């Protein structure tokens, strides 16, 4: 036994946390269902490390030191529990798979507890960063069963990203595969952050009549601000880009987004678990909006938008109020995450780790920013916080924000320019910060046409019924 | 060969039902599983009438004309699927097996085939209207297996209610459960229409500080106009509506509203086939975010919203712009739920005709309204159209309505306000007339971390990477 782990699964994905592992000092005992594929890379992109290899799961498993440690970064399905049922004969008590893929959170929590009962550690870890961040420092966000965390913390964390306080970004997220749900809710909140900086781009190009690397220059100083991230980086980077003549490429590029993207299974949780992740759902329906190009067009050319409108105000004002309505929103988009992470971790009886979640989303991922470690740092102070939107940064962070906030709804109302998340985050702020809401109305309905039956709000787990008519 | 139709599920829903038959001159037979809940109905609800019963599934068929038709109202799940396997043996190839309940239209195609090839047809019908609407014109939705359709056809549309023209608010809708996924979407319009009543309800009280007595006679003004409509109707009884100690009963109830399913089903089919249902899906939102109401007594305590802020306009001129931004909001919902219903005929291959629907919509059921009928006429001039916007009616009607759908949505985030149906229907409305969105920066996005594709205006269908780095 000379192999510290071995990973099962040698395309893009496994081959660079192969190398990973491998620059890290581990040796690493690559495997594929297609043996072929192993001595061709042990020649290529591993020619001189020291990766060994194997020709079946009883070479592999025999060349491992114990604890055994299996990483499967297979295709989500049918394929990881074909693995799991040809490695639980060969396995002994005590040693430890880890599904890497991204696989629906219901199969890892029906793998762990079946695996639990067979005497075998199973770790449903999600991992985010791509090609590149798989090669020197990806996202890990592992859980399943805590027993087998002592022994996957030493490698785990040594090839994770490195968030810059020296921490890195891998800690235990919960039981039975919280992790591919955290990963789950971490890519719906990518869908938010995206379309958000898209209306305020909205904002500059229609209210503001802004030219392309004047809008550029915006972002780069809003990137030394508050709103520090990745996505914004990127954001002024491609505004600024330049093609082959001196015009500007994003112009030329078709107003058309993904449709069937995997964000929308956050907000199906959302509907599924009756969480109001109102945002989420707007960034995803919003995709699905720009996917109508041809009726879009048709629609421009019959129906119409806002008549007399003219800004009176201030430009570089009215930059202020967008980069602060952008902010507040996105705190109302992770407020509504960690509902949905508190919902489900209430369902199954979960103990989620919420502070180390962020940092898990600080470093390797596309949604990375020091908001993030904000919002680690609220989670260190009580980790009982039932709201974001209930502690001291990022409560006062909307009472400065929040003035502005209306001032950009509004004008980007009267001004005719969507922003559906803009809107739904303040609808959703509004709604959360009322003791009283007219849903009492919505049942005293419900109860007059369907008889449904009501509550009387002194008397509450009482149903009463009405006549209404005589 | 005694009864024309059979009813199982003795309940005030399927009761109203047998009566509804009865008081039209069938002879229904009435079955339950608790059979003494049978002879109950015959000695009391059904107390001197033709109404027969069956104390056993033996006894019942027994007394069905050929072909024999038998209605389901039983608890949606797997009671319907037992009752269905406790009646194929019972059955000859050519027989009827109707379920009337709220059952998920994936499950209705699935017992559509699977007793298509058992010789039995399966019809799945959605039946709206409440209790009272019942006993004397609901509005029925047939689906499933045509062949079923002719037999069926003259029961149904006789209890069926009945516009103003003579046709009746019944007829056949599509294949395998094509009616449930009608009815399924029916109820999610529904959530939208009551959630944008609570939206203006909340703008009257809390912006322009009207009575309760006076945004009654309010509602029933707005009922005079564009907006005539049941759930206005109600809603105006509601508010008007006294308790035994004098005081109103509304302030009473507790703001917790509750859901049975066909809500977040209808913006779960939505989110699966990439439809911009927005409206319905924050109605559902809504809903969620008011049954957090222990979690907002407690964030009204520490959380803070606008408080430099006082109507300073006219009460009388503002109460109309939130009648146009209802009007003009409840353009946008019924728009998007056309768009979900096109894109399943598109995903399942089903032919649904739009105008039907909305005339089967336009009598009986909850959202009925003289709105609906408008909609009848929009696909009436063009059983194909792309879109509820694209026809003059609605685009005139919102461009009328679009200035004070404005000024109240504004009002109202000055206000601080909830409004997140109202703002979801502007949102939806501006980015659906727009020719450039800003996905084109969202795309360029992906393929700047990522090795994912986009494509031009002047080459669609061809993808490109560019190397940004």
């Amino acid at each position: 036994a000379q192999a510290d782990i071995a990973l099962i699964g040698l395309a893009v994905m496994g081959q660079n946390l192969i190398l990973n592992m491998n620059d890290h000092g581990f040796v690493v005992c690559a495997f594929n269902r297609t043996v072929s594929k192993v001595d061709d890379f042990l020649a290529n992109e591993a020619k001189g490390t020291k990766v060994v290899g194997a020709q079946s799961l009883k070479e592999m498993v025999s060349k491992l030191k114990k604890p055994r440690r299996i990483i499967l970064l297979v295709k989500a399905g049918q394929a990881v529990d074909d693995f799991i049922e040809k490695l639980v004969p060969l396995l002994d008590t005590g040693d430890i798979i880890i599904d890497g893929g991204n696989s629906e959170y219901r199969d890892t929590t029906r793998r762990c507890r079946d695996l639990k009962a067979k005497g075998i550690l199973f770790v449903g870890s999600g991992v985010s960063g791509g090609e590149e961040g798989a090669r020197y420092g990806p996202s890990l966000m592992p859980g399943g069963n805590k027993e087998a965390w002592p022994h996957i913390k030493t490698i785990f964390q040594g090839i994770a990203a490195k968030v810059g306080t020296g921490e890195p970004c891998c800690d235990w997220v919960g039981d039975e595969g919280a992790g591919h749900f955290v990963k789950m809710v971490h890519n719906g909140i990518e869908y938010g952050d995206m379309q958000l900086i898209c209306e305020a781009y909205h904002l500059m190009k229609d209210v503001l009549g802004m030219a392309q690397d004047e809008m550029a220059q915006a972002f780069e100083d809003w990137n030394k601000t508050e709103l520090d991230s990745f996505l914004i980086e990127i954001t002024a980077n491609i505004l600024k880009f330049q093609d082959t003549d001196g015009k500007h490429l994003l112009p030329k590029i078709r107003d058309s987004a993904g449709q069937k993207g995997t964000g929308k299974w956050t907000a199906i949780s959302a509907l599924e678990y009756g969480v109001p992740v109102t945002l989420i759902g707007e960034a995803v329906f919003a995709r699905c909006l720009s996917s109508l190009k041809d009726e879009r067009i048709q629609a421009s050319k019959k129906l119409k938008g806002p008549q007399k409108f003219q800004f009176d105000g201030d430009k570089k004002s009215f930059l202020e109020d967008i980069r602060k309505a952008l902010y507040a929103s996105k705190i109302i988009s992770y407020a509504q995450g960690f509902m949905l992470l508190r919902q489900a971790a209430t369902e199954f009886g979960w103990t989620l780790n919420y502070g180390g979640i962020a940092l898990m989303w600080r470093g390797g991922c596309i949604i990375r920013s020091v908001f993030l470690g904000k919002i680690k740092d609220a989670f260190d102070r009580n980790p009982e916080l039932q709201n974001l939107l209930l502690d001291d940064f990022f409560k006062s962070a909307v009472e400065n924000c929040q003035d502005s906030w209306r001032r950009a709804v509004s004008t980007g109302v009267q001004a005719g320019i969507p922003m559906p998340c803009f809107t739904t985050a303040l609808s959703f702020y509004d709604g959360y910060r009322h003791e009283m809401l007219p849903a009492s109305l919505i049942q005293a309905q419900r109860d007059y046409f369907g008889a449904h039956t009501y509550e009387l709000l002194a008397k509450p787990g009482q149903f009463i019924h009405t006549n209404w008519t005589g």
